[PDB]
């Protein structure tokens, strides 16, 4: 008996041996990519013994079992169709109608706040997809970099869950929505901003993260920190939006004004620093790619699926999600909330860090907003995504209508 | 092969016969109950040929095959471990002692509004669990009737949403919390009452219900289908209630009257007997027992878990646990959507009907109240519930620290 | 070789005989009815032998062969996939989508010109579909009576045109749109109503139908043309809606006096008269099932598909669709035109009676108007449909990007 | 089984060799021409053959093969009467009946406006055919060049949603017509121009095409486009026309400075320079048949016949139909849109650039305009057109009285 060798005969065909152009065909249908961290070791023992013969791109039993033997575990459950997604192909070209159903809605205006928003393309639209399990998908403009904006709140709320705790954080900033009553507010009736997704929360949240060193350092630790709900997938910073964001951000520091006398940061805080800290942290740069993986990060628990490493913190993870529910579409959360039922958070640059817990995680992106502050298409897709599939928050699992459940085969 | 044979040795030990108190014992240590519905015949069968022959109790390999014949699919579930929990018997263990530190908490008031709810004792304290698969237990005050009081909200949302659809019960009624600011106003700013959990929305929901019959008819359509949820347990009305509540009504006349006003109603309402109505759906009494598979329909999808008839549908059950989700708790809602992470509808009886979606739901009940409305006990039971099993909304399937997860075995 | 043969192993499997419920869930999916009137020969014949033999249910070769024989051409263009949208399972799933997503528009308000037209809810919303080979599709509302209002323009256009032919009936209409500020002006400058789907063209297009006989004649005339553009489904005649429209016609009573001094009838015309003829032919009733066939005729170049009968001639035809081109919509045609491009017409019952040339016909019907008085659902589904497929007036049948062709196969 | 060898053995005679002259007559009788960009690999390779012996002038079945490999898919088609238009033959007659059934209709006075115009004959006159498969014919005056005047209108139009989109052009400029005493007024309600085709919205359609360029990039922009679009035939410049209009060209400056006081162009934009990229916009020059395939690119959803290139986005080419239908024959445009049912654009040179969407495009030419702006013989034809086939855009094509359908067999 052995691993290795019942996956060989499983592509074999009963044939003596694999052309490897099959091997990896056959291992780009689950869906997973053959640049994965977790496949290095084999894909870095096939590039080794595709020069030592140049000559038959075949494969023995036995040459096979070493280079895959490394990454065994992981090749077979792709190959027993054991992904959260076992039928990785149907579901992506789901995907594809979804997002070319929504990339004729050519409402909305792209934010004119900056010249550096107003410039990008009104018909840039790219969604991305990455599953608990790593597998991959990408369609329309899916590697273009563009900045978080207000889709790094949950992302910097996590790390601060991570590294302080639940009850510390809290005691600075809520964990309710205001309600589409106070667009207007800054603070709840305890002084405190109501959630971390708002500007006054998110302000405040910034100023937890790795107190007592510098803004370098402190931007370091997050960029890190990042990379690694990423899979050291790219995330950047776009210095021209940083800058454009301090000369324009008059309520950032009307919100951080009202923040001192309220005494609403930690002691010993630089409230004029933490906003630059703030506005930094909303130029970070990603791609959907890039931003896809770090949400399924938090799809899959705070373990980033493509490397298997231990990001943030289940609490963190589980507050991120309950806050992003509630709190992260602007006035359009409890609409959204309603329709939708998936954690999602959007970006005055277009995008949308929509999560599917334990399935998936996503990362949408277009430029024109709505009157809200919502990507046009990436509400569109999401609002079809729930349309297709049980992956509405209170979808049952077992009795569905005419949904799909791409969790399950036949 | 055939199933009747294949379980028959399971339980048969590979002994001759099957004693009837040896396959009694082994059903219910699955947590089903002898009396489901689901195994009438079964039940039916079996007291009969233990009429048959008043000697040896054993049953044969056709004399067990043509007793569970009829009901085979669902005793092969439940013996084969094919339940939401497999291991129930530990599962309530876990309940009991749950169940237990809740009892505890002497603290809360009863509401003495009127003298039927002061009427009722503090020491009163009852849980109840009934799976998405009909698997059922009990601990406490069990049996004690109760008044649903407005944790029969979500119950007549879900049929309005069944019989008129989302798009017109919306038409009427919000979506969203009002935001603790609003506790105090009765309509958000397109003049709907914010949502179907506060009392000017359910109030409108109520004027939704089978219009054009008078209240006794729409009294009984809502029965009939209370029953239907419940599996026909316990569904009654206490009278005392009702003309108690028809006494200290001055907010809901209050509000009444305010709706009237403001074009709230459908047209041809009669607002005054439409209080009426109201008041008589809150009095209408339950069991934890009874109101636990009430709970349990939602969990699963609109289907009764001890009939397997389709009381609600999917639609109806997914709104009403979008809105049990972030409205159901009073002003503790986003406060219990954040730790607790569970569908749940508290009422001043003492009632907190939780759902615990595609796993189970459950109601508990102690009449003291906190001082928001909600049942100390309850409350306290709710938060460890969650702080031991993986239940929360989002908590993952599959890194949940130190939690547990009874859906699978060990 | 024989015709009968071919089908009969087509659809026998090359098995037996064919179960009779086999034949017509097989002809049912090419959308065809087993009520459809070219049919009527081969159903008098099944529901006749299956009373010879009361006990079959299968169908001999010879059996097969006198059932279908009379009808044996249009069922072979059905089953050899023959018809102008060969896989309808494909289509009509896509149009309950269209349909699906047009419910969710709440917006518009019901004409209260008339208690008639208040009486109607809000929710009514149907959608039938007709092809001009006789295929049919219905979702919603679709046999629900209502009024073609000035959905009859169109009809009663062609029918003038029918007999009286396109010089004659333009001596009395003109052929364009008035442009958006002549909303307002009955005539142009060549002293003719501008065209015959703004009132005062239709007034006057209702003079020159069946000159020289009573009013009771005419209408009856023009209801044999209407039965047989429908195929003998309902068209019906609401005298509730002809006498409230009988009441509050100010304005075509206005029009009538303007039309006459300018001499714009024919010499001998009783104008009051006239007015209400034009009254009677405005509460003429149809479903969207019977009307979508009057749309299918005048796709299909004048024969009834269901019938195959002429009804129209080419001539009138093509005007009308011209002319329901450009003029259809009121104030929205030209807007419809550019980004609908199909011969449409609105009413203010909710109605928009569509035509797809050379392909299907269609009724929509929600009697929430926007405020130009076009059905929003209506408008809604108009729009989507063309964003589906290439049935813009102006796509390309060979080059059409992303859009759907139902016209073709795979 | 080899597709060569079967278009051999349909032309072969079942002898085995093929004159090439029987090959080459064969093939322009489908109505293709040997010039088309998309057999020019199979005119190769007999304009060599056609030296390797110059005499025996016929052809193997492997040699037939080495020519036609390159192009048989189009070429059997062709062969296999698989064209949009199958007899081709008698269609072309049809059109010369047409022809000649207009070309005694001597009505209609030359514009007289400029000189240039003057210049033309009233006899000329010229009917250029080019199929959405690449099938031409021509009658009459067909590659005398002439300007598109405001035949350019809709090609302008269909560059500026090609780049820039629907949503952003009609930002600019309205997409109905006008109503029939509306010609004289040059904004509808929400300050735009009604539509392309007039001449307001065409000044404000020149102001969107690339922008942040200067006019002769502009300029070179276009001609690349409408280059294009002809698949490469003639398109020419008038400097002469150039100049006339912008002596003459009153009416534009009082549209320009009425555009750009309601602010009606796009923020940084030159009007009286716009004014003059809109003046040779509208000098350039073409033929029949040149622009009979520009009509023909809008006939095949953006794609030019004669050389498979996708020119146009088809959300343009259907907008540029759709306006064209409406708008496209100045005050004749309704009526037109009724009787004739086909997207057309007339010029005031004598052009009509007509279009028979998914069959055919072509462009008449006679210089004599009646008193609304369109060539009569123009008119003429397109009535006498669509009174022989089911053209009309509300015809059926099935059940269509004793009109022809070249279509089917
Ligand atoms: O003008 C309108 C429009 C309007 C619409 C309908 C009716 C009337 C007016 N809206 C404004 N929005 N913001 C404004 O000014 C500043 C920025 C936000 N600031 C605040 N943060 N938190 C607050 N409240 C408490 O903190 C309660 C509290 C609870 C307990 C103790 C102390 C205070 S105010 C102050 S003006
Ligand atoms: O008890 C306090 C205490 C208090 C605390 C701090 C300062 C002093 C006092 N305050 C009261 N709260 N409610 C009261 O009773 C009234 C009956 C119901 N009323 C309303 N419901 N819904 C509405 N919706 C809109 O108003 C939207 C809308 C619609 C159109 C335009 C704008 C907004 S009004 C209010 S008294």
């Amino acid at each position: 008996p052995s691993l290795e060798d019942l996956l060989f005969y499983t592509i074999a065909e009963g044939q003596e041996k694999i052309p490897v152009h099959k091997f990896i065909t056959a291992l780009k249908s689950t869906g997973l990519r053959t640049s994965d961290p977790r496949l290095k070791e084999c894909m870095d023992m096939l590039r080794l013994t595709l020069q030592t013969t140049s000559d038959g791109v075949m494969l023995d039993k036995d040459l096979f079992k070493k280079c895959v033997q490394s990454n065994i575990v992981l090749l077979t459950q792709a190959f027993r169709r054991k992904f959260v997604i076992p039928d990785f192909m149907s579901f992506t070209s789901h995907i594809d109608e979804l997002y070319e159903s929504a990339k004729k809605q050519s409402g909305g205006k792209v934010a004119d706040y900056i010249p550096q928003l107003a410039k990008f393309s009104p018909d840039l639209w790219g969604v991305s997809v990455c599953t608990a399990d790593g597998q991959r998908h990408s369609t329309g403009d899916t590697k273009v970099p563009f900045c978080l904006q207000s889709c790094v709140k949950p992302l910097k709320y996590a790390i601060a869950v991570n590294d302080l705790g639940t009850e510390y954080v809290h005691r600075y900033v809520g964990k309710e929505p205001s309600g589409l009553r106070f667009n207007k507010l800054f603070l709840n009736e305890d002084d405190k901003p109501h959630n971390p997704m708002v500007n006054a929360g998110a302000i405040v949240v910034t100023s937890l993260i790795k107190q007592g060193v510098n803004n370098a350092e402190k931007f370091d630790y997050v960029m890190q920190f990042l990379n690694k709900m990423a899979g050291n997938e790219y995330v950047g910073f776009s210095n021209a939006t940083f800058q454009s964001e301090r000369e324009s951000g008059d309520r950032n520091f009307a919100i951080g004004y009202y923040l001192k006398e309220k005494k609403c940061f930690p002691e010993g805080t630089d409230m004029v620093g933490i906003l630059d800290f703030y506005f930094q942290l909303c130029s970070i740069e990603v791609t959907c790619e890039s931003a896809s993986v770090m949400a399924a990060t938090l799809a899959n628990g705070g373990f980033c699926p493509i490397t298997g490493e231990r990001v943030l913190s289940p609490e963190a993870v589980r507050n991120t999600l309950s806050l992003m529910h509630s709190c992260g579409m602007y006035d359009f959360s409890g609409q959204f909330a309603f329709h939708v039922g998936l954690p999602a958070k959007s970006g005055v640059a277009g995008g949308i860090l929509l999560v599917v817990p334990n399935v998936m995680g996503m990362m949408c992106w277009s430029p024109p907003l709505d009157k809200m502050g919502n990507s046009v298409k990436g509400i569109h897709f999401c609002h079809d995504l729930v349309s297709l599939c049980n992956f509405h928050n209170y979808d049952n699992l077992r009795h569905f209508a005419k949904k799909l459940d791409p969790r399950r085969e036949g």
